């Protein structure tokens, strides 16, 4: 319903996990992609998961936070993930430390070791927000080793940057059977 993601994604199977702190703009991203109905599943009371399935592309999304208590189920999703999209509210300096802590925990998860890392520096339409370079430094992305990563400036409201990021992801994502 969006445009040409059919040519991009083709018929390959990309299993994508999109997470980030609440308020980052993940749900906005899902709807803006216009790739399919956003499905809400609650595998466990209090744990809301949103999914979008487009041909062989799957997006699984949920909110994370500094005080998260990971559950076995989370790791079940992790094992089935080929690419991770971590969404950041570029205009929230008060929570960038929290995002860093959460993302660092994920970078150290055994079950996510092979996933390529795409960071969405979202809400870039706000001039007072942090730049992608600032976010790259704060998250410590340059210290990442043996794992492809990329940071993309985005505005989920307008959809700007979303294709560029998913393009990188599609070209770098490593398939796992
Ligand atoms: N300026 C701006 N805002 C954005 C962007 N993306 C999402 N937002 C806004 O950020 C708030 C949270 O987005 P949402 O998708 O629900 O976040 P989440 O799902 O990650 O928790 C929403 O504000 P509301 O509660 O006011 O609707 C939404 O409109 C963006 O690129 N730029
Ligand atoms: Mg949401």
């Amino acid at each position: 319903a969006s445009k040409l993601f059919s040519n991009l994604f083709g018929n390959k199977e990309m299993r994508i996990l999109m997470v980030g702190l609440d308020g980052a703009g993940k749900t906005t991203v899902l709807y803006k992609l216009k790739l399919g109905e956003v499905i809400t599943t609650i595998p466990t009371i209090g744990f809301n998961v949103e999914t979008v399935q487009y041909k062989n592309i799957s997006f699984t999304v949920w909110d994370v936070g500094g005080q998260d208590r990971i559950r076995s189920l989370w790791r079940h999703y992790y094992r089935n993930t080929e690419g991770v999209i971590f969404v950041i509210d570029s205009n929230d300096r008060s929570r960038i430390g929290e995002a860093r802590e959460v993302m660092q925990r994920m970078l150290n998860e055994d079950e996510l070791r092979n996933a390529v890392w795409l960071v969405f520096a979202n809400k870039q339409d706000l001039p007072e927000a942090m730049s992608a370079a600032e976010i790259t430094e704060k998250l410590g992305l340059h210290s990442i080793r043996n794992r492809p990563w990329f940071i993309q400036s985005t505005c989920a409201t307008s959809g700007e940057g979303l294709y560029e990021g998913l393009e990188w992801l599609s070209n770098n994502l490593k398939n796992q059977s």
